[PDB]
């Protein structure tokens, strides 16, 4: 992964996304969509999908989200008070840490 | 000879020679005198589920 001060930008468009394999999977403590049901997710057809993804600490977690304050929100990575999309946050303390 | 568990976090510290617990007066019991070295690590991500 890269750094949050850095946070990696991606765009992916002419995909055919599915999306159970996501909600269905165990592994991810927070899946927290706001402009829609993520249960809706298999109904919709988009374009221009944007992905971002970083790696901070336990606590900050909660900071990923709209109308935010904190030190990460406005200093590291902001987002638009109406936002849409969706988040997804799991731990790594497995591969990521180190004695 | 060699062991092999998986136990919590708190509870490594009652894998020691004359401790007193849980674990160790009713699943596993060093002796006193016991030779040899003990290793625990973490292995959170294969062992938990959401």
């Amino acid at each position: 992964f890269a750094s949050v001060y850095a946070w990696n930008r991606k765009r992916i468009s002419n995909c055919v996304a599915d999306y159970s394999v996501l909600y269905n999977s165990a592994s991810f403590s927070t899946f927290k969509c706001y402009g829609v049901s993520p249960t809706k997710l298999n109904d919709l057809c988009f374009t221009n999908v944007y992905a971002d993804s970083f790696v901070i600490r336990g606590d900050e977690v909660r900071q990923i989200a709209p109308g935010q304050t904190g030190k990460i929100a406005d200093y590291n990575y902001k987002l638009p008070d109406d936002f849409t999309g969706c988040v997804i946050a799991w731990n790594s303390n497995n591969l990521d840490s180190k004695v």
